[PDB]
C-alpha cells in the first residue's frame, strides 16, 4: 500500500548500490564506467529490483554523459522497459522526459527507442497513493511537466497525439487534471495546433467524459475559459459595451443522456461548484431558473404543501373508537383504540377520509417511481451524499414514502401500533418540505446551514451530551432509589431518569424540587454540578462554537446555495416533459449558422 | 531577588565613581590615567563592589585604549576574575567577548588570560531573573552573541569545545536555547566544523537531554530542521517529486528509556507542540497513529465503555430492602435502605451482580497500577498539568478508582451512605470516557474546548455568579422569614435559599409566584433586579464571552489536539507490549545500512 512503495524503493536503492554498473551510472564517474564497460565480463542487460536497467538509473539522476557511454556501448539498450510490479512499462524515455533533459531525449531518440511506449505501471495511475498523474505515455509526460520544445521534438519523431492510455484519458484529458495552470494554456494550444484531422476534443474516456466535460467535472475553470475563448464569437463592440455569442453545443448537450451540467453539479470535488459562476454558464442557468425553474419549482412546492396538508388532515381524522375493555390498572390512561377495517369506513366523512388516503398512497407511489430510478441512475453514495442534490432530503423522502406504504400495509392487515409510523411519516414528510426552501434566497442558505450544522456540530455535541446524560442520569437514579417515587416521579427507574436528565440538560422541564419534603443533600450537590456543567457551560459553549463556525462557513453555504439552484434547475427538464421546458438558447437554424443553439450576452467592460 | 541586583549594581557604580582608577577606566581619559598610574602610589590589584578589576570596568564600556594601557602597566590583571556573589568567576575576557570587541580580545589573549575560565556566577544562570543565558564560558558567550571570527580566534588560542558548565550544557546545547535563530545555523555549522573526533552531538545535560532532545524540548524548530538536513539522505528526484530518507535513530530512540517524543509532548513550553508538525515527525506519528494508534485506542475506548456500562449496571441494581422502622416524621420520603452484607448476595441475580462488582473492582485496581507508576514516572505537576497528556482526565480517573475502592471498603464494612461515593464515582467515571474523545477529529477539539472553558471562563464566571447568588439569596431569604413557608417552600432557610437562588440564576426552576396569595412587594422589586442583572445580563454575557474567547482560541485548540493525538500515540507502546506495537520505520539491516531504522518520504516540490 504505502509501505510497499517504501520497501520496493529501498530494494531499488540496494540493488543500485550492490551492482557496480548501476552505482557507477548513478555516481557519473566516467573513467570507472570505462574500466568496467570496456571489459566483456560485465552484463549490459542487467536488471534492478524494479526491473530497471542502469540506463534508467543514469536517466534518473540527470547523468547525461553516463547515458551517452552506455548508449554507445550498446545501441539496443534503450529499447527496454522495467518489467516489475510498480513500473510495468516504464522506459528510459519516460524518466528522461519527466526530468526535462533535452540532450538525453535527443540522444535516446537518436538511438531509436519507441515513443509509443505505454506504461501500465502502478505508479502511473490516477490513485490517491501516487503524488502525480502525469500520464502513461511520453507525450503525456512531456505535456504534464510543461515543456513546449520536448513536445515538438516528440511529435517530430513519431508519437501520434490521439493516444488513449488507461481510464480513457488522452493527453488533452490529462492536461486538465494537473494543477498549476499557468503554462497549461499554451500546452493545450500547442497540442491543438498539431490536431489537423472526428476531432480530438470529442474523444471520450472509459467514463465517457469529453475534455470539456472533464474540465467541468474537475473544476478546472482556467481550462474552461481557455475552451470558451475558442467556442465564442464576438458579435460587436459599441464603445464601452460588447455583445458576444457563446456556443451551447457542449454545455446544453441536447442528444446526450448524461449532460454537462449534471456531471458538473454531481461531482465529488470541492470545486466544480465554482465553475457554475462562469460567463457562459451563469447567464444560461439564470435564464433557465428565472424563466422556467422558479415557476415550476414554486408550483411543485405548492402542490407538495397542499398534498401534505391533505396528508396531515388525513392523519388528524382516524378510525378511532372507544376501548371495549375497562382499565383495571392505575397509571394506565388510554381511552381510545384503533378500530377495525370493517367498521373504519361507514359514513360520508369516512369516505372523504378514504379519498384522502387514496391521494396520499398515490402520492407516495409517484414519489417512489420518481426517486428509485434516480437512486439507480447514479451511485447510492452519489445520490444521498451531497447536499447540492438534496441527499438527506432524498433519504427522508424515501423513508416517508416507505412509512406511508407501511401504514397502508398495517391498515389493511389490521395491525395495531399505526401511530408510530404515522408520527414518523408526519415528521419526516413535513421536514421534506424543507427541500423546497432552496429555491428562495431568503430560505435556501438558512436551510443548508441547518443541515450542515446537523452534520457538523449536532453530532459532536450529542456524543458528549450523551456522555453527560449517562453519568448524571446514573447519579440521579442512584440518589432516589432509596426514596419515594410518589414525591418525585422523575428518576424512578433508569429510562425515565435518562429522559429526565436529557430534558434537564436542555432546561426544558423545571428543576425537580419538591419543597414540601426533604430532598437528599447529595441530589443538591450533584444537581449543582449538573447545572454548572451542562446547563451553564455546555449549552452556551454549543452556542459559542456554532457561531464561531457560522461566521466561517457562511460564504461556503452562500456559494453552495448558488450551486444548489443550478442543481435544482437541471434536476428539472429531465423529469418534466419537454413541452413544459423548451430548449434554452438562441437557435442558430433561423439565422443560418447550422443548428448550434447559441446564447448571446452583452457585457460592459469599460 | 530583583532588588538585590539593583543594590549590587548601584554599589558597583558607587565603587566605580569613588575610586579614581575605576572612574578613569570608565571615562576613557588616557592622560589622567597616565598621571595616576605612572606613580606607584596607586594599586593595580584593586576591587570594586562585585570584586571587579578596573580592567573589567574598562572592558565594560568598550574602552580599548584604557584597557591596553592597564595591560602595559600591569600584565597580571587579565588573569583575575571577580570573586563576589553575582559574578563568582566572571573575567575580563567574558566582558570583552560579550561586547564583540575583537581587538580587546586579541590584546587580552596576547597577554595570556585563560580561555577556560568557568564563571559560576548567579548572573550567568538559566533563571527567570536573568535576561539571557549566554553561558558560563567565553566560547559559549562568543557563540551566543553571534560572532564567527571571535569563535575562530578562541579555537586558535586553546578553548576546547567539549566544556560543560552547570546544568550539563555544552556550547551546542546552549546555541539552541537562544532566540533570533538567523545566525545560529552558521554558528552551529562552524562549531561542528572543528568537531573532528564519542561525538559532540551526543553529550547529555545533567537533565540527560541530547542537543537534539534539547531542540525537541525547547521547540527550536529552526535548529530542528537544520539538524534534519544533516541526518537525511535524498534517495532520488524524478522531475517534480523527490524521495528522501530520514533517520529515526534519534527521533524514535529505541534503546533509551526517556524517548524523544515523550520529552517533546510533555514539556512546559508553549511551543514544541509545533515541532510535531515537521517533515520527519509528522509522517512518523501519522503512520504510528493510523497503523496502530487509532485501532488500539478505539478498542481501548470500546473496552472502557463496555466496562463502565457494566459498572453502571452494577450501580442500578443494588442490595436495597425495605426499611425496618416506620416513618414518624413528615417531609421524610425514605422508603428503602441498603441491606447488610449477610443478606446482600443470596439469589442468582445477586451473583450476576457480584461477578460484575468483581469486574469493576479488578478494573479499578488495574487503573491504579496503570496510573500510579505514571504519576511517579514524571512530576505530579507534570502529569496533572497539561491537557496534552490528559491531566484533568488523569486526576478524575484516579479519583474514580479511589472512589470505587472506597465503595468496596464501605460495602464490606457495612457503612451507610454508599450513594455518595457511588454517585461521585458514576459522574467522574462516565466523564472519564471524554478522555477517549481525543482520538477523533470530530470530538477532540470540542473536548479540549470544554476543558479550556472550564479552566478559563467557568471559574471567572462562577466567582462573580456566586457573589450574585450570595447577595440575592440573602435578600430572598430576608424577604420571606416573616412569611409562611408552606406557600413558598423555597427561601425557607438559608441553604435552600442559596440553592433556589442558584437555580433562578440559571433559569432552570420557575420564578416563585404563588398568585393565590399576596406576596411581598420587595420580593418583586429585588426579583426584578435579580432578573435584570443575573438572568438577562450575566448568562448572555457568559455566552458572549465564550464566543469572544472561542474565535481567538480555536486555532490553538486545533494545534493542541494535533499535539494530543501524538501524545496519545506515544502514551501507547510504552504501556502496551511490543508484540502489539512493531518498530516503526524501514529497517536498514535488510538493505545493508547498519540497523539505523530509517523512514522514507516522497514529496512534490514543483
Amino acid at each position: 500500500w504505502e509501505q510497499y512503495r517504501d520497501r520496493v524503493n529501498m530494494l531499488q536503492q540496494e540493488r543500485i548500490r550492490d551492482s557496480p554498473l548501476l552505482q557507477a551510472a548513478k555516481e557519473n564517474d566516467l573513467r570507472l564506467l570505462k574500466i568496467l564497460l570496456l571489459n566483456q565480463s560485465c552484463d549490459f542487460q542487467q536488471r534492478g529490483a524494479v526491473g530497471e536497467t542502469a540506463l534508467h538509473v543514469a536517466a534518473l539522476y540527470d547523468n547525461l554523459e553516463a547515458a551517452t557511454l552506455l548508449m554507445e556501448a550498446a545501441p539496443e539498450l534503450a529499447k527496454e522497459p522495467a518489467l516489475c510490479e510498480p513500473f510495468v512499462g516504464q522506459t528510459a524515455l519516460h524518466i528522461a522526459v519527466m526530468n526535462q533533459n533535452l540532450n538525453l531525449v535527443r540522444a535516446l531518440l537518436a538511438r531509436g527507442a519507441s515513443v509509443s511506449a505505454r506504461a501500465t505501471g502502478a505508479a502511473f495511475r490516477r490513485s490517491p497513493h501516487n503524488l502525480i498523474y502525469y500520464g502513461e505515455h511520453p507525450l503525456s509526460f512531456a505535456a504534464c511537466v510543461g515543456s513546449e520544445e520536448i513536445v515538438r521534438l516528440l511529435i517530430e519523431h513519431g508519437a501520434d497525439i490521439r493516444a488513449q492510455d488507461s481510464l480513457g484519458n488522452t493527453v488533452l484529458h490529462i492536461l486538465i487534471l494537473q494543477p498549476n495552470k499557468t503554462f497549461a494554456c499554451q500546452m493545450y494550444n500547442l497540442l491543438l495546433s498539431y490536431d489537423e484531422h472526428q476531432s480530438l476534443e470529442l474523444v471520450p474516456n472509459h467514463q465517457g467524459l469529453t475534455p470539456f466535460k472533464l474540465a467541468g467535472v474537475e473544476g478546472n475553470t482556467v481550462m474552461f475559459q481557455h475552451l470558451m475563448q475558442k467556442r465564442k464569437h464576438v458579435q460587436w463592440t459599441c464603445g464601452p459595451l460588447t455583445s458576444t455569442l457563446y456556443d451551447l453545443t457542449e454545455i446544453d448537450s441536447w442528444g446526450e443522456e448524461l449532460s454537462f451540467l449534471e456531471l458538473v453539479v454531481s461531482s465529488k470535488k470541492r470545486e466544480a461548484r465554482q465553475i457554475l459562476e462562469q460567463t457562459p454558464v451563469k447567464e444560461l442557468v439564470s435564464f433557465k431558473w428565472k424563466k422556467y425553474g422558479r415557476p415550476y419549482f414554486c408550483v411543485l412546492a405548492s402542490l407538495y404543501i397542499l398534498y401534505m396538508i391533505c396528508f396531515t388532515t388525513c392523519c388528524i381524522y382516524r378510525p378511532l373508537k372507544l376501548r371495549d375493555d375497562n382499565r383495571t390498572d392505575p397509571r394506565d390512561i388510554t381511552i381510545l383504540q384503533q378500530k377495525l377495517l370493517q367498521e373504519a369506513y361507514v359514513t360520508h366523512q369516512d369516505n372523504i377520509r378514504l379519498v384522502g388516503e387514496l391521494v396520499t398512497v398515490t402520492g407516495a407511489v409517484i414519489i417512489l417511481l420518481l426517486e428509485i430510478p434516480d437512486i439507480f441512475r447514479v451511485g447510492a453514495s452519489r445520490y444521498f451524499g451531497q447536499t447540492i442534490l438534496g441527499g438527506p432530503f432524498h433519504v427522508i423522502i424515501i423513508t416517508y414514502a416507505s412509512l406511508v406504504l407501511l401504514t397502508m400495509v398495517m391498515r389493511l392487515t389490521n395491525m395495531n401500533g399505526e401511530v408510530v409510523p404515522l408520527s414518523f411519516a408526519l415528521v419526516l414528510g413535513w421536514c421534506s418540505v424543507m427541500y423546497f426552501a432552496r429555491g428562495f434566497q431568503m430560505l435556501g442558505p438558512f436551510t443548508i446551514m441547518i443541515q450542515k450544522m446537523i452534520f457538523g456540530d449536532l453530532m459532536r455535541f450529542c456524543w458528549l451530551m450523551a456522555v453527560v446524560i449517562l453519568g448524571f442520569a446514573s447519579a440521579f437514579h442512584i440518589t432516589f432509589q432509596t426514596e419515594d417515587p410518589n414525591n418525585l416521579g422523575e428518576f424512578s427507574d433508569y429510562p425515565t431518569a435518562l429522559f429526565s436528565t436529557f430534558e434537564l440538560f436542555l432546561t426544558i422541564i423545571d428543576g425537580p424540587a419538591n419543597y414540601s419534603v426533604d430532598l437528599p443533600f447529595m441530589y443538591c450537590i450533584t444537581y449543582a454540578a449538573f447545572a454548572i456543567i451542562a446547563t451553564l457551560l455546555m449549552l452556551n459553549l454549543f452556542i459559542a462554537m456554532m457561531g464561531d463556525t457560522h461566521w466561517r462557513v457562511a460564504q461556503e453555504r452562500d456559494e453552495l446555495w448558488r450551486a444548489q439552484v443550478v442543481a435544482t434547475t437541471v434536476m428539472l427538464e429531465r423529469k418534466m416533459p419537454r413541452f413544459l421546458w423548451p430548449r434554452s438558447g438562441i437557435c442558430g437554424y433561423e439565422y443560418g449558422l447550422g443548428d448550434r443553439w447559441f446564447l448571446r450576452v452583452e457585457n460592459h467592460h469599460d
